[PDB]
């Protein structure tokens, strides 16, 4: 299961997470990830602190620096 992201400068796009814990998520671990984009924490430090199968995320088409 892909989770909804906003694409800065491009439109919406679904990213498969790790949390969801679905086949997907099978797939990617074996580092078979088609999307292959960096995922954003809104307005949290530290996702360990929360608990929930899906989270929004932002992702990035082109980074800065890294």
């Amino acid at each position: 299961m892909n989770v909804t992201v906003e694409v800065v400068g491009e439109e919406t796009s679904e990213v498969a997470v790790d949390d969801d814990g679905t086949y997907a998520d099978l797939v990617r671990a074996v580092d078979l990830s088609p999307h292959e984009v960096t995922v954003l924490v809104d307005g949290r430090p530290v996702p360990e602190d929360q608990s929930v199968e899906v989270d929004r995320v932002k992702v990035l088409r082109l980074i800065k620096g890294g």
